[PDB]
């Protein structure tokens, strides 16, 4: 007989096991390319007493409106402190885009208390370069001085055209005098509480006052030269694509950067490099519908639950969607596989508040160490904010794993076989289950599922080199 007590000490030990099994195979991965949203996060921990008085000068009344009626983008201060006190209110993630002038000025003046790395690939190039140490290149669309010295030291490349000759260098020796790409980030706690609006979890408002990363400007190396890039890697994860829009006012449209990343796939595919494509919520419906179409094309895909519903909505299975929205951890299996069938690629790592799924049709206890370790990085960076050294994940180790999901997982072997602990045979795929460590009161939320996703693809590569 199997107890609860006993499932925690085997969490504790698979736990322990995986990490060892991940620092091993870590030093085997020769090279990651990310691409394509990098810029600067500027964090500011929300101060009720700030908060108030902000409020109170624009307009209490207005803000209170914008709670309500919330708008697709900032155009006013209102709308700004509109979204997050809404953001506070739902203790949601939430993010959008400033347009206006006079708001990016009130973003300056109202400063940050914290300077980091920012957008999905960025984030990913730190962690991945800066703590693994696997030899990273990345995509950066603006690299002035203080964008470029937000990297850390480490195997960190941007590539860079001298002569027909391209040149792989650390980022803070490609400065060039270009723009900032400020995202505001204002983190809160649980129970935050402005005015009478308390928080009901932890979350960030983004104010994104990027004019690039909005519409995926791509480098020249990155057009021209991506075939002699992509020699460099064996991995790749794409991700920023969510941002596109089906038509602009200046008479472009989304087509034009699909087109171009398409291009890269079948690049990639040429050299065999294995690719993950994170699949952030696309607000768009048509650019959706065009990304579900890339994803043959990928090896590996990352999703969260209303991005798995959100996916399912659009090939037609909306009882499925609404029920993968509703939690259901057995719709999620059964949209992981239809997302399968659909698609036929290789790998699909779901991740939610409490556990990770991924289903593949190849096999082995590495899927599985993979989400084990990243998992505790997730919960690494939740303590810390930012991570720096490999060792500070060994700290996680102490945060208990999510009680909830260990018991789920009786569920998992009622229903499915289970021939290891997390790990389920189905007759052409194997789907790979791990409770995670949920940080009580974490630091900083911006970039946890960055850290997710990047550390079980790349760490499961590693570990599956023979
Ligand atoms: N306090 C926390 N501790 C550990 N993991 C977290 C915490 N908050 C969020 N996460 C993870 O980070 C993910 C956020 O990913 P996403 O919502 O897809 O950006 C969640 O799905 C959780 O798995
Ligand atoms: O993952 C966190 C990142 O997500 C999004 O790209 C945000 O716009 C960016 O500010 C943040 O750095």
């Amino acid at each position: 007989k199997e107890s609860l007590k006993d499932r925690i000490r085997l969490w504790k030990r698979l736990y322990v096991n995986a990490f060892e099994n991940a620092l091993n195979a870590i030093p085997n991965v020769k090279g990651v390319l990310l691409a394509y949203n990098t810029n600067i996060d500027a964090i500011k921990y929300l101060d009720k007493d700030d908060l108030e008085k902000r409020v109170t000068e624009i307009g209490k009344e207005k803000v209170f409106e914008i709670i309500e009626n919330p708008p697709e983008k900032i155009s006013s201060i209102e709308e700004l402190l509109g979204g997050i006190l809404r953001s506070i209110k739902l203790g949601k993630a939430m993010e959008w885009f400033v347009e206006s002038e006079e708001v990016r000025r009130y973003l300056r003046e109202w400063g940050w208390d914290e300077l980091r790395i920012g957008g999905q690939a960025g984030i990913m190039a730190n962690l991945l370069g800066g703590v693994y140490r696997i030899p990273t290149i990345v995509h950066v669309p603006q690299n002035p001085k203080l964008q470029a010295e937000l990297f850390v030291d480490g195997p960190i490349y941007v590539p860079v055209f001298e002569g027909n000759k391209l040149k792989l260098v650390h980022p803070k020796d490609a400065i060039a005098e270009e723009e900032e790409l400020i995202h505001y980030i204002y983190e809160f706690p649980r129970g935050f509480q402005v005015f009478d609006v308390q928080a009901p979890r932890e979350n960030r408002f983004i104010a994104n006052a990027d004019d690039y990363n909005a519409r995926v400007y791509m480098r020249r190396e990155f057009r021209e030269g991506f075939e002699e890039i992509t020699r460099n890697v064996e991995l790749a994860i794409i991700s920023g694509l969510q941002v596109l829009k089906e038509y602009y006012p200046d008479g472009t449209t989304y087509r034009d950067v699909l087109d171009r990343v398409e291009s890269h796939l079948n690049i990639l595919n040429r050299y065999n490099v294995k690719s993950h494509f994170e699949f952030a919520y696309t607000a768009n419906r048509r650019v959706r519908e065009a990304l579900v179409e890339l994803l043959p094309k990928f090896t590996s895909v990352g999703l969260n639950e209303v991005e798995l519903a959100s996916i399912m909505e659009i090939i037609g299975d909306e009882e499925l969607a609404k029920e993968v929205l509703e939690g259901h951890i057995f719709s999620v299996i059964d949209a992981m596989n239809v997302l399968m069938d659909e698609t036929g690629i290789e790998r699909i790592h779901f991740h939610t508040y409490g556990y990770y799924l991924a289903l593949t049709q190849y096999r082995g206890e590495e899927v599985r160490d993979a989400l084990l370790f990243a998992s505790l990085a997730a919960a690494a960076k939740a303590m810390k904010g930012n991570l720096e050294r490999i060792e500070q994940i060994r700290d996680a180790l102490s945060v208990p794993t999510n009680e909830r999901a260990i018991v789920l997982e009786e569920e998992l072997e009622k229903e499915f076989t289970e021939f290891e602990n997390g790990l389920i045979d189905m007759v052409d795929r194997q789907l790979a289950f791990v409770p995670t460590k949920i940080v009580a009161s974490p630091k900083s939320t911006v970039g946890i599922g960055d850290t997710i996703s990047s550390s079980a693809f790349v760490s499961e590569f590693g570990m599956r080199k023979r």
